[PDB]
């Protein structure tokens, strides 16, 4: 047996109980400016069936520029019935539990939950812990007397939402001064997913396959990971996986280091050793600077939550993997440091899930797709927790069949 967190079930129309089903505010969906609600189905893991766009003139409509036929979708009803957001809450919830049948998929769980942003960023004094930053805090609102106001505020790890306008886009998020989740600190992360509607690859029209949706959504969560452990590399850092070549160069895509690492494999490899090297003395840096910050804290923003301190010198202690010395302070230890930073950047990749959970998946990061498919994932007789959709009828877990476009009527065109 291994350590395994709880995904508990949900129903859209569950009433609120101010525990595990909230109202809260996102100020980071510039598509929906009022509370919205909010279900934990695991501790510090919220499930917020809405869409999303970051866009200041934001608009779920296929834009009027270039769009993927492979790669892009557009429905801007999607999601906007409650029986649509009780089936993406159930979808979620579902591929949770199908996430919890691997121990690498257990582990990355637990590193979400214990994985709390940190109390501060670069700007911080050392000696101080600060609780009132949006890179920890997400705002608790209730509905009174015929409007809403602010009553409480949660600390959460990820925030699942539904999808961005394009239905099929999981990439990270182009940061995106200060950069908490660069510095060691991390900071929570928002998820915009869609777990029916599925990219297509090929093995090599009989090799085409769709990709599991909990693989797209442990890469999803693999970038949490970054996230929150604040070693998200900044989507400015890109290399070519070609490249040149010689005389007719030039390049494919720009693929983003923070992609690389989250798919994993040989491809990483692809970005020099220094860099990748570099890219660990900094977190290893910053993971320093944060066992210095707790040994020094004796004071808070505000400054009366002082009885807090001692809470969170635990939390952080045991999320970046500290040791006492012998005179009783955080040290980083540099073998627990390593181990630490493999799980992240290695063992946590979606190549290792792929094998795990045997699915069929893409080869490369940058492999091309194929007409996207839409599947009811609901449906265990299409999908279930223990197989996906490589299940016992039709012989669909032989081969990874179940996953075959051509063989599996339930994977059906967008
Ligand atoms: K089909
Ligand atoms: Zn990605």
């Amino acid at each position: 047996e291994f350590m395994t967190w709880p995904v508990k079930d949900f129903n859209y129309s569950d009433p609120v109980n101010d525990n595990d089903i909230l109202y809260l505010r996102i100020p980071q969906n510039k598509l929906i400016t009022t509370p919205v609600k909010a279900f934990m189905i695991t501790q510090n893991i919220w499930v917020i069936p809405e869409r999303f766009s970051s866009d200041t003139n934001p608009s779920l409509s296929k834009p009027p520029r270039p769009t993927s036929k492979y790669q892009s979708y557009y429905d801007p009803s999607y999601l906007s019935t409650d029986e649509q957001k009780d089936t993406f809450l159930k979808g979620i919830i579902k591929l949770f539990k199908r996430i919890n049948e691997r121990d690498i998929g257990k582990k990355l769980i637990n590193y979400l939950v214990v994985g709390s942003p940190f109390m501060g960023d670069s700007s911080t004094p050392e000696d101080t812990f600060d609780f009132t930053r949006h890179t920890t805090n997400i705002a608790v609102e209730k509905f009174e007397n015929g409007s809403w106001k602010v009553t409480n505020i949660i600390t959460p790890s990820v925030l699942i939402f539904g999808p961005l306008p394009n239905i099929l886009d999981y990439t990270a998020s182009l940061t995106l001064q200060s950069n908490p989740s660069f510095e060691g600190f991390g900071t929570l992360s928002i998820l915009k997913v869609a777990p029916e509607f599925l990219l297509t690859f090929s093995d090599v029209g009989k090799s085409i396959f769709c990709m599991d949706p909990v693989i797209a959504l442990m890469h999803e969560l693999t970038h949490s990971l970054h996230q929150l452990y604040g070693i998200n590399i900044p989507s400015d850092k890109r290399i070519r996986p070609q490249v040149s070549e010689g005389f007719f160069s030039q390049d494919g895509p720009n693929v983003q280091f923070e992609e690389l690492y989250t798919f994993g494999g040989l491809d990483v490899e692809i970005i020099p050793q220094i860099e990748r090297s570099q890219l660990r003395e900094k977190a290893l840096g910053h993971y320093k600077d944060i066992a210095k910050r707790l040994n020094n804290i004796n004071k808070t923003i505000p400054s009366s939550w002082i009885s807090n301190i001692d809470k969170y010198k635990k939390i952080f202690s045991e999320k970046y993997n500290f040791d006492k010395d012998n005179t009783g302070n955080f040290v980083v230890n540099i073998d627990k440091f390593n181990s630490l930073y493999s799980d992240l950047t290695n063992v946590m990749s979606e190549v290792v899930y792929s094998s795990q959970y045997n699915v069929k998946n893409r080869t490369h990061y940058f492999s091309r797709h194929y007409l996207p498919v839409f599947a009811n994932i609901l449906d265990d007789n299409i999908y279930t927790i223990r197989d996906g959709f490589n299940l016992t009828n039709k012989g669909f877990n032989i081969e990874n069949s179940g996953q075959n476009i051509e063989r599996n009527p339930a994977l059906q065109k967008l």
